[PDB]
Order: structure tokens, then sequence, then C-alpha cells
């Protein structure tokens, strides 16, 4: 069982800036969002199974999963939510575990945007939260996605509070400012995690 450090943070926390710094130190980074999207990408067996089970309306114009349609369809249908979890959870867990086993670094960085929201923190040895202000989240998302302020407000209202993230945090890193000093902060975390990984 390779030592797992979960990285989490809200929308617009600039998580890639922190993850890249660990990658630069030779840490294998395993991205939960990339894996989840991969499992249901066009041509993937789980996407075919979802379309067969729920219908062709689950497929968007570009061939990808219509995620809103699926959510609405399984919403308040517990049997179908249980079916969808029984399909996707083993597939995602198996790909995640495969990437962990293939990793060569002394510990891995598991990047999980919805770590708190989905109660997944118990799967990691250590939780690092990327801490940012709501203002920073709002600014970065609006510049990134070309979306309205009110649209980001709704996303923030639905995500975890900062106090909620810290409740499961072992480590916090402020990423409100410029990315310039992050590698220096991460260098210290990295040394600590090599120590923690060695005695785990
Ligand atoms: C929506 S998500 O993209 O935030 N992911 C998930 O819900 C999800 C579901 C099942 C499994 C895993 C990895 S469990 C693990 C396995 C080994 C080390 S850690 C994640």
């Amino acid at each position: 069982m390779r030592y797992i450090v979960a990285l989490t943070g809200g929308i617009g926390s600039g998580k890639s800036t922190v993850a890249n710094a660990f990658a630069d130190l030779g840490i294998n980074v395993i991205d939960a969002d990339i894996i989840a999207r991969q499992v249901v990408e066009p041509g993937a067996p789980a996407l075919h199974a979802i379309a067969d089970h729920f219908g062709a309306n689950m497929i968007a114009a570009d061939g990808t999963l219509q995620r809103r349609a699926l959510r609405e369809r399984i919403f308040a249908n517990p049997e179908e939510k249980n079916w969808l979890n029984a399909l996707l959870h083993p597939l995602i867990q198996q790909e995640t575990q495969h990437q962990i086993q293939q990793a060569t670094s002394p510990y891995v960085l598991w990047v999980v945007p919805l770590l708190v929201e989905n109660s997944l923190y118990k799967k990691a040895n250590r939780v690092l939260v990327v801490d940012v202000s709501p203002e920073t989240q709002l600014k970065r998302t609006m510049q990134r996605d070309d979306v309205t302020r009110e649209h980001v407000e709704q996303i923030l209202a639905a995500q975890a509070t900062r106090e909620a993230r810290l409740a499961v945090a072992d480590d916090v890193i402020d990423n409100n400012g410029a990315p310039d000093a992050i590698a220096s902060d991460v260098a210290r975390l990295h040394a600590h995690y090599l120590q923690l990984a060695s005695q785990f």
C-alpha cells in the first residue's frame, strides 16, 4: 500500500499549481477527475453500459456523457443511483489503484476536488488542502471559464465551506497569491511526506 497524500481544494483554488510542484519533485500525481472522465469517455465500456441502461439521451452532441441528464435521471431514483455507483465505483477504484501500483515515487499525490463532499478523505494517509478566499475562487473561475459572477456564486454555495475542508486537513497551503513561492513551500512538505511515507 503506497503512501497516499490527497490534495483537495475548491473551484478556483489553483490546485494544479500545487500539484505541478510535487510533480517537479518526482511525485506521481493521480488525478481523480481525469480518471472519472476517462472511465466514461467516448468509446469507454462504462459509457456504452450507461447508454444501454438509461438510453441514448445520456450521450451529448459531441459524444460525451450528458452529465446533467444522468444526474437528473438518477435523482431520487435510489435503485438507479445504486446501479450507477455499482458500475462506476469499481471501475474508478480499479484504475486509481492501478495508477498507484504503477507509480515509482515514495508517495503519491491523489488530486481529489470533491474529497470532502464525497467523504473520501479516509482513503488517504494525509490530506493537503489548498486554501483560497472566495474572492480568489470567484476571480480565477470567471477568468478561466468566461462565466458570470452569479454562476460561480451558485457553485461556491454547493461546495464545502473552508471550515469543512480544514476539519479533515492535516496540512494547509495558502494559494491566494502568485504561484512563485509555492515550489518552496512544497519542498518542505515533500521532505515531511518522505519522512511520513517511510514510517507508514
Ligand atoms: C467523483 S471522484 O472523481 O471524486 N471519485 C470517486 O468518487 C471515487 C469512487 C471510487 C473510487 C475512487 C478512488 S478510491 C481509492 C483506491 C485506492 C486508493 S484511493 C474515487
